[PDB]
């Protein structure tokens, strides 16, 4: 049986458990096992959790960052239903002791011992919060939806989880030996040196002597470095690059100079170097995996005497405010002089002191980690700021740990994307983020799923798929069901690809339909209907995709052609009408990214009471350039409904009417003016967004809008002003606004209102975008590769101004935005 899990992880993770043991490597193996026990000790806790904290556990609840309303309620083991009447303002037990009641009646003769599923997903309503506060239900009301409930019973639950059982001494200048190498090109061969404390050079870099690019090369040079070998700090990190030159790049690599066990490296080291874009502080440090093809550069690390790294007891042993709120030097000298004030009055301004100690001095390094051990937890906003490449002492990555700890498990989830990417940052294996990321992620089902599929997307990149590939392992060890649920999904997704390269190939030679039913032809194979029907989405652990609706399922004719796939569940109901789009051929971090901020300012737009009807729909990169994308139903592009076809309902006299009249179509009489309004303000929202986030190339093509009146994006392929974009107004948009009027205000200055209610909003939390998206440098995402793109942040949101200088520059964008409109 062991076997079999042992294969089954294989499979999933997409890399053979073999592989880790062939490395014959103690780190790898150290990792193993300790992450190991501590992740079975995880699913020990889990599996005597009581029912309440079971639900908690897999299925968190779904809440909203009087009114009387109908909602329909049905027991587990029977079709026969009620329709209620409660108001938005109770809780979950009042509408349970109503149901029981009704069961009671009917039946002709306990709320405490229920909780209650959504029909037909893994999503359940619990605890003491009034109905509107859930997602679903505070949902239903705006869609104008009957709620469907299901009663289900705690020993119902208690059976699905036993389903789911299992040192100071040397003053001499650091040197090394390059003795040779093993590379390619055209000209002189150098060898460029530094050692790094995150991105701060620890003294000069040095340099090789110049040699042929014939070789096989030699150098038998010894590089002496300006800083004493007591000095290294513990995080020392040795950089090479391999350059030609007449600048000419061809390879780098790094490493760590103390081992994961506190030890300084000795003696020889070969460095299987990565092929080039010179120092690249911030890459990987480990080599490179492809021995057979990569450069290979043979350095001698002297041997200075084992010397361990000194333990802590032995660490521990040995006009301010003005700027305080990019400094000169004797600026710099005053912060480091007023330490202790720092610590004892200023305890947020943490980062800023570490930016100034000489961590090249071991002295000063033990000066300021005795103040951090000291230090008081800082909010949730300072620990990510901690987390950047700029902070690599792991003194400091526990301290941000800690800081961290205190995250809510949806703000987890909403800078998951960030702590994993940091992850490419770690020096060592075994680290504290890992350690972090896998309990919350065994602690809540949610949070393992994403977590999860976060790494699988990236198996395929050489420099991540050990450390992921690790990480994923033990994460299985720990809920032997989740694994089986993945598997599935992963072979649905395994098929979707088989079935996408036939519908690339088909349709190259033969016409869309005749595609399309042989696309039909394909699904229906019982190794297909099976592969691709019950599973928990990948976009969604909650979404249920019960049976494939072949019928429905076609593709786009162009571009990757991607897929539409449809479900449904009759369980659900109309809710069990769901769809998603299976792409392969293009990279989908980028909108990923881009749509993960967006659902990021409507969660801190409705934490201040403003609601601009957004949609945040799913979007998962799950492979190599492959991911999924959720289905908004119920919605067309502007530039369909722009055709301004005949012998429709939205044929108009002139083309700016076409988007009026398709509302009026979906929105009859009363219906229109909430359709209207749906629009202006999901308008206001992705035009504030899109100018924050500098995603230009918007037209008709890439903007849809819901049967509801909400607009929203598609297809971003392009943000922070990688083509200074301005902000948009498109006169059809600001026509709808206006209710078809030439001259309208009243209506468009609302509209104006919204806008800039949502950018003053976005401003309050600049930093927490500012920290996201620098953690965010460790995806090697091309349009989020330097400080110019973080610099575009900076002015979108106009952080240096007060907000009245703020607001009166984004006026001036606007209203030039509207002269651009006809
Ligand atoms: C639904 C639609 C209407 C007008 C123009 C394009 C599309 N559309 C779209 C537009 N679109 C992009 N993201 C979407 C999304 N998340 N939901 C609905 N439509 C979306 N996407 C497709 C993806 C795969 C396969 C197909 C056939 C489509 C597709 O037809």
């Amino acid at each position: 049986v062991k076997k079999l899990i042992n294969s089954q992880i294989s499979l999933l993770i997409g890399k053979g458990l073999h592989e880790f043991d062939s490395l014959r490597d103690p780190e790898v193996n150290d990792f193993r096992t300790k992450m190991r026990q501590f992740c079975e000790e995880a699913a020990a806790h889990r599996q005597q959790l009581g029912w309440v904290e079971w639900l908690q556990y897999s299925f968190p609840l779904q809440l909203e960052p009087n009114r009387a309303l109908l909602v329909n309620v049905k027991f587990e083991g029977s079709e026969e239903s009620f329709t209620f009447q409660v108001s938005t303002k109770d809780m979950p037990l009042a509408l349970m002791a109503c149901a029981l009641r009704k069961k009671a009646t009917v039946f002709r003769q306990q709320p405490e011992e229920y909780a209650l599923q959504v029909n037909g997903r893994h999503e359940y309503l619990y605890g003491n919060y009034p109905l509107c506060h859930f997602q679903y239900i505070c949902s239903c009301l705006h869609s104008g939806l009957t709620p469907h409930l299901t009663m289900v019973h705690s020993s119902s639950i208690l059976a699905m989880r036993d389903e789911q059982s299992n040192l100071w001494s040397l003053e001499q200048p650091f040197s090394i030996e390059l003795i040779e190498g093993r590379k390619v090109n055209a000209m002189k061969l150098v060898v460029q040196a530094g050692l790094f404390h995150g991105n701060e050079m620890l003294c000069k870099t040095v340099s090789s002597s110049e040699v042929n690019v014939c070789s096989e090369p030699v150098w038998k040079q010894r590089l002496e470095f300006d800083i004493s070998v007591c000095d290294l700090p513990r995080m020392a990190r040795l950089c090479f690059a391999l350059y030609a030159v007449v600048d000419c790049p061809i390879a780098w690599a790094n490493l760590m100079l103390f081992d994961y066990k506190d030890q300084l490296k000795t003696g020889e080291r070969c460095l299987y170097m990565w092929p080039s874009v010179l120092l690249n502080p911030a890459g990987t440090v480990r080599g490179n995996p492809n021995t057979e093809s990569a450069a290979a550069l043979v350095i001698y690390l002297p041997e200075v005497a084992p010397v361990y790294f000194p333990a802590l007891e032995k660490i521990l042993e040995l006009l301010r405010e003005i700027l305080e709120r990019e400094l000169y030097e004797h600026e710099k000298d005053l912060v480091w002089k007023m330490r202790h004030e720092v610590q004892e009055h200023f305890p947020e301004a943490l980062a800023r002191l570490l930016l100034v100690t000489k961590w090249n001095k071991h002295e000063d390094v033990a000066q300021m980690l005795y103040l951090l051990c000291s230090w008081p937890e800082l909010p949730v906003l300072s620990a990510l700021e901690l987390l950047d490449f700029s902070f690599p002492d792991c003194y400091v990555g526990s301290f941000a740990i800690k800081s961290l700890r205190k995250l809510t498990d949806d703000e987890l989830f909403q800078y998951l994307l960030q702590l994993v990417q940091v992850l490419k940052y770690e020096s060592y294996l075994d680290c504290e983020l890992t350690k972090f990321l896998l309990g919350r992620a065994l602690a809540n089902r949610k949070i393992g799923h994403f977590l999860f599929w976060h790494l699988r997307s990236e198996m395929h990149v050489p420099s991540v798929a050990l450390r992921f590939g690790l990480i994923m392992e033990a994460y299985c060890r720990g809920s032997t069901h989740h694994m089986k649920v993945l598997m599935k999904q992963g072979e649905a997704l395994s098929k979707l690809k088989a079935l996408n390269d036939f519908v690339k190939v088909s349709s190259q030679k033969t016409t869309k339909p005749q595609t399309k039913e042989m696309m039909h032809m394909c699904m229906r194979q019982e190794t297909y209907m099976e592969a691709l029907s019950h599973l928990q989405s990948p976009l969604d652990p909650s979404t249920l995709l019960e049976e494939v609706c072949v019928e429905q399922c076609t593709f786009m004719d162009s571009k990757m052609k991607p897929l539409w796939i449809m479900y449904s569940s009759e369980e659900a109901g109309s809710a069990g009408n769901v769809g998603i789009i299976f792409k392969n051929g293009d990279d989908l971090r980028q909108d990923m990214l881009t749509l993960q901020m967006i659902q990021l300012m409507d969660v801190l737009w409705k934490q201040e009471g403003l609601d601009l009807r957004m949609t945040p729909y799913g979007c998962l990169p799950t492979g190599d350039r492959t991911g999924l994308i959720e289905v908004v139903l119920h919605s067309d592009t502007i530039a369909n409904i722009q055709l301004n076809k005949s012998n429709m309902a939205a044929t108009a006299a002139f083309n700016k009417d076409a988007l009026l009249n398709w509302l009026k179509s979906k929105n009859p009489g009363e219906a229109l003016d909430r359709a209207i309004e749906e629009f202006t303000l999901s308008c206001a929202g992705y035009c504030v967004a899109t100018y924050v986030l500098g995603i230009g190339d918007r037209h008709s093509d890439n903007i849809m809008i819901r049967e509801s009146g909400q607009l929203f994006h598609i297809d971003f392929g392009h943000f922070l002003g990688n083509f200074r974009v301005p902000f948009i107004l498109t006169y059809d948009f600001v026509h709808v606004i206006q209710q078809g009027k030439t001259n309208n205000s009243e209506k468009f200055e609302r509209f104006r209102g919204y806008c800039e209610r949502a950018y003053t909003i976005l401003r309050r939390h600049g930093l927490l975008f500012l920290h996201l998206f620098a953690l965010m440098r460790a995806a090697g995402l091309p349009e989020l590769s330097c400080s110019k793109d973080i610099q575009y942040l900076k002015d979108s949101l106009a952080l240096g101004k007060t907000e009245e200088e703020a607001l009166k520059h984004f006026r001036v964008k606007f209203n030039e935005a509207l002269r651009e409109s006809w």
